[PDB]
């Protein structure tokens, strides 16, 4: 279906020239198109599946835009512009201002390189700014990841790394907007305990105890680990595998919530039923280990990182810090000159 209306030259809603690709996911695909009635400006189209639970995101994510968009007319908080929507042979069609890169692409196409520290420490920032921005109305994203996070502009100078044997690119502006308000939801509507495909889930959503504005902390510190080691922690599709390798980067689970949890199926006495040595036991023990070891340096504003990475990664949300308070941590004093 989708292939037949998403090529190079088609036009959509007698306007919007399609240019190109930019990427695909699950929902469907987001090209760059030519805007033929506003003098020629590039935007980008974001076409949807036509399937009935990614209409129904569609639409809720437009609702969630025009509140955000309205309240904050100058991306200040930097949620990204939705310009217009319209229908499209079926398919629900939003145009967005045209961003570049997401920040998982610029890994990627960097060869799975880590960013260095000073533009961790201003996307950081940005982003902490933009989810409690979030937070402070009344919403929660649910959905935090790499892909989710996109340059203004990904344009970079490129060098030979005599340290590493490689060539080796570097961002020239840092500045990052927010993305996907699909599965974003308000305190006063339904929570579901059930949630869709996702590593950057925290232990309250796997473990079904309900879930609100912490759950995207948890998710903001796996997103800056990826950032500092190029690469994720949780590598894995398995929900029980995914609460052995936390157990071996953070250490066992709180007693109260294992014993809260009405997923039984995790555990034998009150401790992660987990063969440590079965095939996928010791992949664990071989990919995983302790958070701070993963540190590349003893350095002072590495270890300021780690401190706030920590904090983020606390198992019980009601004591996990707050993106408030994550805002005023030492690691940011840098910025502050
Ligand atoms: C798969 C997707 C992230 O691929 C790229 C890859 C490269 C650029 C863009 C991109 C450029 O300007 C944009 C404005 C909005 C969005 C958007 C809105 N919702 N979602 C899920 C993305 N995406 C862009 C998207």
């Amino acid at each position: 279906s989708m292939h037949l209306i998403c090529q190079s030259g088609d036009v959509l809603s007698a306007r919007y020239e399609i240019v190109d690709t930019l990427g695909e996911g699950a929902f469907g695909k987001v090209v760059e198109c030519i805007d033929h009635k506003a003098g020629g400006r590039h935007v980008a189209v974001k076409i949807v599946k036509n399937v009935d639970r990614y209409c129904e995101a569609a639409r809720s994510e437009i609702q969630v835009l025009e509140h955000l968009n309205t309240t904050d007319p100058n991306s200040t908080f930097r949620c990204v512009q939705m310009l217009e929507w319209f229908e499209h042979h079926g398919h629900i069609c939003i145009v967005f201002e045209l961003l570049g890169l997401s920040t998982y692409d610029f890994i990627k196409e960097n060869g799975f390189l880590p960013f260095r520290l000073d533009h961790i420490r201003k996307m950081a920032y940005q982003i902490c700014k933009s989810v409690n921005f979030l937070h402070s109305n009344k919403l929660t994203h649910t959905d935090l990841k790499p892909e989710n996070i996109l340059f203004v502009q990904s344009d970079y100078t490129e060098a030979y790394n005599p340290k590493i044997k490689r060539d080796e690119r570097t961002l020239i502006n840092p500045d990052i907007k927010v993305v996907d308000f699909g599965s974003a939801t308000y305190d006063d509507e339904h929570h579901s305990t059930l949630v869709s495909t996702r590593h950057y889930r925290a232990p309250e959503v796997i473990l079904a105890l309900g879930w609100s504005q912490p759950c995207d902390v948890w998710s903001i510190g796996c997103i800056l680990i990826e950032y500092y080691l190029g690469f994720t922690v949780f590598p894995t599709h398995d929900s029980k595998e995914h609460l052995a390798m936390m157990e071996r980067i953070l250490g066992p689970l709180p007693k109260h919530m294992i014993q809260k949890t009405r997923k039984r199926k995790y555990f034998h006495h009150d401790r992660l039923d987990w063969d440590e040595h079965s095939s996928a036991g010791r992949y664990v023990s071989r990919a995983c280990k302790p958070l701070k070891e993963f540190m590349l340096s003893q350095d002072v504003e590495h270890e300021r990182l780690f401190d706030l990475i920590q904090k983020m990664l606390e198992y019980d949300p009601a004591k996990r810090i707050t993106l408030r308070e994550a805002l005023k941590h030492p690691f940011f004093d840098l910025l502050k000159k």
